[PDB]
């Protein structure tokens, strides 16, 4: 159809109209926006993709980046439904639009950035399906590629072939198609939110931060991510002691930085890819191996100073946290956690399970950490020692980082709306001892509840709904809030009252000062301790 | 009357008999236990009292010794039943003994040592008036006088002419005559137990852990008080600073230790009275300026080893603290208490207050202290910075110095009681926001609710009788509980369970871990800080 034949500035593609509930919309899946990083384009920057002739089939979908594939719990629903479902590739530098149908005049353009430690990612889960959303809400929906571990993030400073952040720009570049094209699919360029989950929501913030990304984009939505969190960023030294060790498990020749390159240059992806954790400097949870940089180029300070100033994009922002964060790494990786078992944690799987959290922490930092969140009226309680590891987690890594954020932030940002979202889907497969887990906020969003078989309860398609309108009204206006619908209002977060508010299946409360005094020793004291030593 | 009179070791004694309730009981008053500590005997060691001839008329109070009077509520009742009420002079050192009447064969012995921060104290203050007790419980008590301040605790670590701790001697030297002579006043020897609260208490404790005092009594009772309390003791070495800023401030010579004690021994009394509170190091509330000195003489070693040790007396022992001890000193020395007044915190004065408090302490630590106390929910009420400030001055100084105390002590020693008073007298003279105030559990234990003048309520005098059994009960036990009363048990304080109960109008109810989480972190986390600074 012609509906489904669109002119791009790049060239011309041909997409495919896919159901959606009772209706039908189009789908223009997998186009290319840079030349494919394979060959000894490995490592180096995004290049931009030379115009083709003839039309693009952009009705199957893409390749997915090479990454670490979780194998933990093989069959487990649970578990693979983020691992990649499409055959791994280098080149995998492709971008899914889902468009409304008729074909819209010139409506809002909502930027998906998937992400997962930095380390693993992927566009094309079924959980990332845009046409619910595009659907429920005549919007544009895109979400983007880019490159994940050491593909993307390997980085020795100095080297123009091996320079960090890369995989950042390959969101840049993105992000720039879809500014330069979206207009031909009656996407809004004026109106494009980009919007983001864990390293997605820390690097949706990096571009908020970062001067070359600040123009392509209008609004942001950071979800259980912040891109000051501990585990999203390294000094470039950090990140060429972590290349080099990278290349003595591989056995390359560590003389020179040029040689280095070249010896990972030649090794099969996968090679790359099963040393890709031997290079952590601490035994810990929750940190990555390639990560961002902060090289000067893409960063022009420290975060912290940019955040302090007021060197950032200043727009309107929408961001929340989960009920649960920590949840999900303890059972990946403290000891004591079982997926089959209730969990119930000995006062001595709690300090080892302590230590691993806080890797960067010496003796005192320890102690302060567990006087705490240590009971001490009861404090050999199985439930207590876990559930108490559960916030240490979540707190350091997750919220806390991001409540920083959110004050600095709006102390010059033109809107700051914040949710604490703290719903357990009724069919969740994985045990309750979990709770309302990392990234389970995603299928919500993304509206699955909407559909009949997934098994979801009747309260629960009502909140997803509520949400999709919420997320999309907010890209459109800078505001969750119908002008003037007669519903609470989702209140503006101050730094003098700071109110944020509850997504759940019940009705809306409206709370303040979400976990200050456990922020205050993560953002305060502790740091001022171990500064002290 | 035959009654009336008694042959001691000493000499022959003719007391008098006093009313008491509906009875009559006999009372010695201001029986001699040592030489005047006047002349140059000031600062010295208590001498023996030389045997006297002739009867001596022990019919009316004694005097009482040099101290601070204070004068900060001229008239009002609250403040002055603790300020002295009989001429002060050097020579005051006598005991009370009030004995039963018909006299017993040979009963339990009960020794009040007073208290107040080591530079105030005396033995007729109405409140303590041994008639109720001795009566009441068939007892004999016997009440004793020692020097405070300067004339009792000025300490020159060398010189024999001036060396610490004299001032608690002359408590040894009472409880020395007692054992030696209360036989005759039908008091078993074998059976006296030494009780004092506050700087009483922590004298009481002293006596447990000193070689020289241990073999002098049965048991002990300390009440807001143990000995290893931050404000209770100071090294050889800050004891001759001390000494030597006070000649300093009186214009002495400062050459030889032997000149500066010489210069001391002639001033007037009030003239060293008068610049006391000028040697204290720092601004802050709750320290006292001459206290025990560890000397190595009268403690073998640092408190902490002994403690640590076993190193102490093993006999049993009852102790407790009220509900709100900070409070009393916050009034008299933090910015913005009034007595008159509510007394509602500035979030800038409760900082003033913090400071006060933990005086040697440093930022990093100032800060523990606040991020503890600290409700950051709301950090700008005014009563919870009043209260939270409360609980720290009495945390700090009283209770959690105890409960270490008590721990250490309870893994040697033959039987714990622990109790935790909190009943507010219904006629208490002080403001409310002071509520369960320090030193106000002395006035039930020596029964004065039992007068109908004091209009005291009915559960009250209850309460008072139920106090006084408790204590008389374990002085001539060690234990409390009646061998087979129907009542609930005092249950014994372990280092499993560590129960101790509530002392109030209403029924009894034994608790756990008392302050536990905040006195871990004054007793544990706090120090360690402090430490690696
Ligand atoms: C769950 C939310 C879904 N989304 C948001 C996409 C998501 C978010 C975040 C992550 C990262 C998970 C981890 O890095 C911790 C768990 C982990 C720990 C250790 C290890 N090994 C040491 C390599 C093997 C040990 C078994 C592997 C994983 C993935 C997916
Ligand atoms: C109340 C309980 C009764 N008993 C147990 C007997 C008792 C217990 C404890 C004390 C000591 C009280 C103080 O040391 C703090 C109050 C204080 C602070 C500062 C000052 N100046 C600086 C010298 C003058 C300032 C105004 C004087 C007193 C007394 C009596
Ligand atoms: C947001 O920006 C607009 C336009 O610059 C301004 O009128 C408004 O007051 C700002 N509001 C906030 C949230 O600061
Ligand atoms: C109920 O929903 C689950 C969750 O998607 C689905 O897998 C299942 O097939 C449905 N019914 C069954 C077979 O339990
Ligand atoms: C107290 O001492 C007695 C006699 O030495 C002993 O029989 C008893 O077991 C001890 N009890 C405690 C409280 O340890
Ligand atoms: C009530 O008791 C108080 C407290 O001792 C006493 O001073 C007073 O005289 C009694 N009655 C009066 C006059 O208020
Ligand atoms: C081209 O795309 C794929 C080829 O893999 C396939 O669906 C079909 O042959 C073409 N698409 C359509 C529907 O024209
Ligand atoms: C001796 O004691 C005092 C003297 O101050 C007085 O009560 C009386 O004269 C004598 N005591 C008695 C009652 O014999």
């Amino acid at each position: 159809h012609s509906e489904l034949l669109v002119n791009t500035k790049s060239g011309k593609v041909m997409g495919t109209r896919v159901p959606v509930l009772s209706s039908h919309i189009s789908a223009f899946l997998g186009i290319p926006f840079a030349e494919p990083p394979v060959g000894n384009m490995r490592f180096r920057r995004p290049e931009p993709k030379k115009p083709w002739s003839g039309v693009w089939n952009a009705s199957t979908y893409p390749n997915n980046c090479q990454q670490y594939v979780d194998e933990q719990f093989p069959g487990f629903s649970g578990s693979e439904m983020w691992n990649p479902n499409r055959e791994m590739s280098e080149d995998c530098l492709y971008l899914n639009i889902w468009v409304p149908s008729p074909r819209p005049k010139s409506t809002t353009v909502m930027v998906w950035i998937y992400g997962g430690g930095f380390y693993s990612g992927s566009s094309t889960l079924d959980v990332y399906n845009g046409k619910y959303l595009a659907y429920t809400e005549e919007v544009v929906l895109v979400s983007l590629s880019y490159r994940v571990g050491a593909f993307g993030f390997l980085a020795l400073h100095g080297s123009q072939e091996a320079p960090g952040n890369v995989g950042l720009l390959d969101q840049r570049m993105a992000l720039q198609w879809v500014h330069d094209n979206i207009q031909f699919f009656g996407g809004d360029p004026k109106t494009v939110t980009i919007f983001g989950e864990s390293a997605g929501g820390a690097s949706v913030g990096m571009h908020i931060l970062s001067p070359g990304s600040r123009d392509l984009f209008r609004r942001a939505i950071l979800q259980s991510g912040s891109p000051n969190c501990p585990w999203a960023s390294v000094s470039v030294a950090e990140g060429r002691r972590r290349a080099v060790e990278l290349g003595r498990n591989l056995n390359c020749n560590l003389n020179s930085d040029e040689e280095l390159i070249h010896c990972l240059r030649e090794k099969k992806p996968q090679e790359l890819i099963d040393v890709e954790w031997n290079v952590l400097p601490f035994d810990s949870i929750f940190r990555f191996s390639f990560v961002p940089v902060i090289d000067g180029e893409f960063f022009p300070t420290s975060l912290e100073s940019m955040l302090n100033s007021g060197n950032f994009k200043k727009t309107q922002i929408l961001l929340g946290v989960n009920k649960d964060e920590g949840s999900f790494f303890l059972l990946y990786g403290a000891p004591g956690f079982s997926k089959d078992s209730e969990s119930k944690i000995s006062r001595e799987d709690f300090m080892s399970g302590v230590k691993l959290s806080v890797p960067h922490a010496n003796d005192l930092g320890l102690d302060a950490v567990t006087l705490q969140y240590t009971d001490w009226m009861d404090d050999n309680n199985g439930i207590k020692n876990r559930d108490g590891l559960d916030d240490i987690v979540g707190d350091h890594n997750v919220i806390c980082p991001l409540m920083h954020f959110v004050n600095k932030y709006t102390k010059f940002g033109n809107g700051t709306y914040l949710y604490f979202f703290n719903h357990r889907a009724s069919n969740l497969v994985w045990p309750e001892w979990m709770g309302v887990i990392h990234g389970y906020e995603i299928e919500f969003v993304f509206g699955l509840p909407l559909v009949k078989e997934l098994n979801y309860t009747a309260e629960e398609e009502a909140l997803s709904r509520r949400i999709m309108h919420y997320w999309a009204t907010f890209a459109k206006t800078g505001n969750p809030n119908e002008p003037h619908s007669q519903e609470s209002k989702w209140p503006l977060f101050t730094t003098k009252e700071q109110k944020f508010i509850d997504l759940n299946t019940e009705p809306m409360k409206v709370h303040q000062r979400l976990r200050v005094q456990m922020c205050v020793f993560w953002n305060q004291f502790l740091p001022k301790l171990l500064n002290a030593t």
